[PDB]
């Protein structure tokens, strides 16, 4: 009912298209950025704008026969904090008791001065509540070993040590930057009486995801599909991979030779690939992606691949596309609350729009927009909101495949034996629950330099085991 | 290194290759055969050499919320007979207690006169034995409802009626042909006191596989991957699909209109695709496939697609390739007992050969050949035996994809929505446990007319529920 608005939207959609040549370019550039990040660093790690390529100091892939007494685990992400108790039984089996809690809104507000003590004190309190609900008989007696999954870039110096490099995903607490997060958590655990709980391991949620699958993958399943990558596609995006110790040059030459002699071959690398091409040398960029990077983000100039892929930022891309279409007098925001409310449109809102149908007059879309920002719409308007949402998602999925394809190429994981395939472990609300995301990722892996022959050898498997099992495995190994 | 034997095998291997153009040819021919089989035929049902396309009289796909009292089930295949008790609880959950028993050898020999009563009398006893071990409290009191899974082509005329068309898996009881197998079973259940057990449903193991998955597939999974085909790739091969009631012209026109008025749209079709192209108008044919059809099979001229794919016949294909290579003085059978022992080499034998490696001097192959036919071998001989097994399997997998692609195309099941995907329920020892089968099937589906874009929208999923839940679902619906 408005040919101008119709053709204005069709033009915004075409900006988000990713071509096969762009996939190939970014795949080859990503590999080049991997090689740069694996070399010794030139300056402060918090200033590096390139692929961080952080060594995690995890050199042994679980077998599945590891066993021990109930370990503790703690996982701080970008939205929720969870604590669980995992009993590794061996033979690719385990028992888990877990409690999940949303990160209080107080920590995502600048009205008040938030500090590391405020956060880790709350984490230590949730830890106490979990030990009282599931192990009330021995809360203050056992010498619990805990693994801490920290879903944020860390300058890891050992399995138990590492300072935060920068906050990401809506978290801004300047106090923590540069602090061994294990100590911070331990200090608050000691102040509430849980000094008998020792945090023995620090892992990224990518590293943890890979370890968990290497353990639970049945001997039969693992023989065919070997887990090679631990991936995340939720509030943020990131992934890890095993790199040959000889190529990790940033590691001290003595440390490499000291590790190599011990019978080790590889070490996990937390790519932090949300910070891939932070200079925007090749990443697709629109006027709306710069608005998010510069005005509405907590970390301007960093995690730019993330700002085009992860679920924290996709819904915001739509808000800027719509506000820009009202500034042009093409779209009527009516009495909406979009203006001056960043991130009011979430990715969960867009999930109810990706697969809504016209035969229902796009009713789910209508209700989802009213619930999120009191925005009324007509059918013709919802038809075009869907065309935009579907374009924002496809670009996110197609870009989400570049780091996976690049890693597989560099490590030659696809040049295996007859009938052999690989497994990429993916956890996150986007890959898991967003309609069509995983399907579109594979379309890109087929368009990537590995071709459709490669996509069929890659098994994008959801890892609903959790990064706690991975950290639990890192705790069973380390000493109290 | 015999250049004679080396290139003699290389020629046998090249004969088994299936090209993209052949897949397209066989796919379109399969659809032509589907349309023919859905028209009314006047001739004898046991004489028709074309795609049977049997209406099953099942018009409702389970929802997953079905609930009821404990139902009974009975599943007769080509190797084992099992009886179980399934309690449908709803929410994609069920309780199952089952006892499994091998089909007595008395039925796998023609020395003695075997009759239908001999079979169903033994079945009725197994049922009684099961009801005494697991439901001893109300064996002769309860009004048990039973669903009968009969893994053989049946001229189904209702949910509870249908006459056997032909036997197909190594055992033949000519008495049964043309007899309502439900009645036969009921008479023997009543004659041993279990007249309180009423057989209320008759299903093929294909129909059961589809129904079971529609029930057990979580609502989330069901929304993503809709089950569209229930197929079998084990002792035999076959699959079912939902067909529009209007296209099933073979069904009485008036009966259709009465179903349509009741709110019905489709009905399951037991393709019986093992009998596809029994005239060999396009199916690949070798000197070894003719030897099996005419000399070693129980039903020469029937189930010819099956004789090139299913596991009852794959191992025999190797035995004839080996005997033909000794007749040419190219291969030394030594003191083997292959000769004059049909089916002595099973598909389980070939499974230990598909993925054996040279670094182990192909020891599994050596031991598997010695365990099956006292056939000694050398390393260079096993190198070529694997090339034969790998050629027999690839052709079997590539051919196994033709019926699936044809069905998906005919119903246009892959383009029904934006992010549309489907689920193909697969049960059977070959698809489930044979190394690489599913991997090679997907390679063929990508070469089929649905393209790699289509294969990525198809989910070849093993059906770990069993056809017992499916038959239980048909019994909970039917009346006592
Ligand atoms: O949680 C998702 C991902 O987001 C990051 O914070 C930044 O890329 C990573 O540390 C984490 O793995
Ligand atoms: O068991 C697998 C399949 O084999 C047949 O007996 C013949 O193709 C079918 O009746 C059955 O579904």
């Amino acid at each position: 009912s408005d040919p101008k608005l119709t053709k204005a939207v069709d033009s915004i959609c075409d900006q988000f298209i990713v071509t096969k040549s762009k996939i190939s370019q970014l795949t080859e550039y990503f590999i080049d950025c991997m090689e740069k990040g694996l070399e010794p660093c030139e300056s402060d790690i918090s200033q590096n704008k390139g692929l961080p390529m952080i060594p995690t100091f995890v050199t042994d892939k679980p077998s599945g026969q590891e066993h021990g007494v109930t370990m503790l685990a703690a996982d701080l992400g970008g939205t929720n904090f969870r604590v669980c108790s995992v009993e590794l039984l061996g033979n690719h089996e385990f028992k888990i008791e877990q409690e999940k809690s949303k990160i209080p809104t107080f920590f995502f507000q600048d009205d008040h001065h938030v500090t590391s003590k405020d956060l880790f004190q709350h984490m230590a309190l949730i830890t106490h509540q979990f030990l009282t609900k599931h192990h009330k008989d021995v809360i203050q007696d056992y010498k619990w070993k805990m693994g801490f999954t920290f879903s944020y870039p860390v300058d890891q110096t050992s399995l138990s040590s590492g300072k935060l490099i920068r906050w990401t995903k809506g978290f801004k607490i300047g106090d923590t930057v540069g602090q061994d997060v294990v100590q911070l958590f331990q200090q608050e655990l000691n102040d509430i009486g849980l000094s008998n709980v020792h945090v023995v391991a620090l892992t990224n949620d990518t590293t943890g995801t890979l370890l968990a699958r290497c353990y639970a993958s049945s001997d039969a399943a693992r023989a065919i599909n070997e887990p090679v990558i631990g991936c995340i596609f939720g509030t943020g995006t990131n992934g890890c991979y095993m790199e040959k110790l000889e190529n990790i040059h940033k590691l001290d030459p003595a440390s490499r030779e000291e590790l190599l002699s011990q019978g080790k071959t590889h070490m996990c690398i937390n790519t932090e690939w949300g910070s891939f091409d932070n200079e925007l040398n090749h990443l697709p960029t629109t006027s709306y992606d710069i608005k998010i990077d510069q005005q509405f983000s907590t970390n301007p100039g960093f995690q730019l691949f993330e700002k085009r892929v992860s679920g924290l930022y996709l819904g915001e891309i739509l808000r800027n596309i719509l506000l820009d279409l009202e500034k042009q007098e093409l779209f009527d925001l009516k009495e909406s609350v979009l203006k001056n409310n960043p991130f009011i449109l979430t990715t969960e809102t867009l999930s109810h729009i990706e697969i809504d149908t016209v035969e229902n007059d796009l009713q789910d879309t209508r209700d989802a927009l009213l619930k999120a920002a009191d925005l009324e719409t007509t059918f013709e308007e919802r038809v075009l909101i869907q065309k935009l949402v579907r374009a924002i998602s496809r670009r996110a999925a197609f870009l989400a495949a570049v780091p996976i394809a690049a890693i597989l190429i560099k490590t030659n994981a696809l040049n295996q034996s007859y009938h052999c395939q690989v497994e990429v472990g993916c956890d996150g609300s986007v890959v898991e629950h967003y309609p069509g995301f995983r399907s579109m990722m594979r379309h890109a892996l087929a368009l990537s330099p590995i071709g459709p022959e490669g996509e069929r050898d890659v098994h994008l498997r959801i890892s609903k085991d959790g990064s706690g099992v991975g950290a639990a495995l890192c705790a069973l190994h380390a000493n109290y």
